[PDB]
């Protein structure tokens, strides 16, 4: 019942793996995630823009504006 | 019943693997995810734009504008 | 009953694998996912634009505009 | 009953594998997914544009515009 | 009964494999999926545009415009 509720996860002998119950939100743009593993190796590189939105009885006569990244330089070295 | 509710995951002896129950949201644009594994190896590279939206009794006479990434330079090294 | 509800996943001795119950949302544009595995190896490269939308009694006299990524340079190294 | 509801998956001794119950949403544009496997090997490369939409008693006198990626350069190395 | 409902999958001793119940949505444009397998090997390459739409008592005096990817360069290396 009600409005906009979200239940719990991983309880009462929890188990499994994943991503769940996201409303109006953003996940990424250069990110690594590792749990319960042996000798993981991960590389990520991103040039990105992300925009998101959720509205109930709302988001009315409104506005959301974004200009992306422009004109940058970046250097990351080695890992031996 | 009600409006916009989301149930829980991985409970009461949870198990399995995945992605579930996303409303108006974004997942990606350069990302790695690894759990419960042996010797994983992962590479990701992205040049991207993502835009998303969910509205009930809402999102009315509104606006959502995005200009993507322009004119960048990026270098990532080796992993030995 | 009600409006826009989503049930839970992986409960009460959960099992299986996949992607389910997505409304107005985006998944991809350079992404790897690996669980419960032995010696996985994954490579991904993307140049992309994604745009998405869900509306009930809504999304009315509205607008959604996107310009993609333009004019970038990117280099990712080796993994030995 | 009601409007726009989605039932749960993988419960009460769950099993199987796949993709289900997607409304107005996008999945792909450079992506790998691997669960419960031995020695998987995966390669993906994409140059893409994806656009999607779902509307009930809605999506009225509205607009959705996309310009794709233009003029980029990208290099990803080896995995030995 | 009602409008636009979708039932659950993989429950109560679930089994099988596939893709089901998609409304107005897109799946592909460079993507691999592998579960419950031994020594899988997969390669995918795409240059693509996808556009999709579902409307009930809706999608009225509206518009949906897409320009595809133009003028890009991309190189992905070996996997030994």
């Amino acid at each position: 019942g009600g409005f906009g509720n979200q239940g719990g996860f991983g309880n009462s002998r929890g188990g499994g793996a994943g991503l769940g119950n996201n409303q109006g939100s953003n996940m990424g743009g250069g990110m690594n995630f590792g749990a319960f593993s042996i000798n993981p190796a991960m590389m990520a590189a991103a040039q990105a823009a992300l925009q998101s939105s959720w509205g109930m009885m709302g988001m009315l006569a409104s506005q959301q504006n974004q200009s992306g990244p422009s004109g940058n330089n970046q250097n990351q070295g080695n890992m031996q």
